[PDB]
């Protein structure tokens, strides 16, 4: 077992460096002054980001919330396509029946979206784009309801996920864990995907043990975190019902839509 899980792991952490356009490791060296990100913070900032400073068009908008709203779906839609890459290289995650990896993505990709994002918060704002921009809290608080509304509980999530400093290589099998999930609806082959599930959370156990050797209770905790981000997707998914219930000027991204399908 031992040395499988250690090379698991590291193909694993591998697939991740390779699939993701940013690591918390940038992040966190951006975020501290080691690596200059362009403040976005009202209107004609999110204008000057977006005239190729931190963007290089949307579907038309006629407030600054719904805007917003629609640089959040970008995003989502832009992680959930790497996130598909970095799961089609997960150990035999391939070769499930491929409507289950599609359920799997379908029913994972917000909840590691959610756990990911954290990577790029502090209390004040967060690093957008590959960290070439920074948005800061009060300009999302400012929105008006139901948008900022939406917005805040991930900050909340992400300050005190952060709190138990996990790096990029602990992330990688965290987000493994959180997509081969056996119990999302609709799945065929749930023994199987319960079976990868474990290889990779003893594989998560291991190393948490020995790359943070100090912090006893890690792993449970980390656990637990995943069922805050049940939850927090919950949460999300009513809201994001909400805004079509009442805002029905807005559109949502066609893949977000068969994401939402049902
Ligand atoms: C942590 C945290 C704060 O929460 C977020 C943060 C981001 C980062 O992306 C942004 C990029 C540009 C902008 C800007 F500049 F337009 F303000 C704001 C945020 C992107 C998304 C979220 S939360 C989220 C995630 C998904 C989502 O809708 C799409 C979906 O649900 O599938 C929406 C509407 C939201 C609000
Ligand atoms: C890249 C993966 C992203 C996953 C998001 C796509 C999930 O939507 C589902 O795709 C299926 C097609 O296979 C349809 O049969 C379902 O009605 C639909 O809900």
């Amino acid at each position: 077992q031992v040395a499988d899980l250690k090379a698991f792991s590291k193909h694993i952490y591998n697939a991740y460096l390779k699939n993701f356009n940013m690591t918390k490791k940038k992040a966190r060296s951006i975020l501290t002054g080691k690596a200059a990100p362009f403040v976005i913070h009202d209107i004609e900032t999110l204008w000057q980001a977006e005239k190729g400073l931190v963007w290089k068009g949307l579907p038309p908008y006629k407030e600054i919330s719904v805007h917003v709203f629609y640089r959040c779906q970008c995003t989502t839609v832009e992680t959930v396509r790497e996130l598909t890459e970095f799961a089609k290289s997960i150990p035999s995650f391939g070769s499930l029946f491929l409507n289950d990896q599609v359920t799997l993505l379908k029913y994972g990709v917000h909840e590691a979206i959610f756990a990911m994002l954290a990577s790029l918060v502090n209390k004040d704002g967060l690093l957008v784009a590959n960290g070439s921009g920074f948005v800061t809290r009060e300009f999302l608080r400012s929105l008006r309801k139901p948008f900022s509304d939406i917005i805040e509980p991930k900050f909340e999530f992400a300050v005190k996920f952060n709190a138990l400093e996990l790096d990029d290589s602990d992330l990688a099998l965290f987000i493994a864990a959180i997509i081969l999930c056996g119990d999302r609806p609709g799945l065929m082959n749930v023994p199987r995907v319960e079976a990868i599930q474990d290889t990779i959370l003893r594989a998560l156990e291991f190393h948490l043990q020995a790359n943070h050797p100090d912090a006893q209770y890690l792993f449970p905790k980390l656990l637990q975190k995943m069922a805050d981000l049940r939850q927090l997707v919950t949460e999300h998914a009513q809201m994001m019902q909400r805004i079509k219930k009442t805002e029905t000027e807005t559109s949502l991204h066609p893949l977000l839509q068969e994401i939402y399908k049902d």
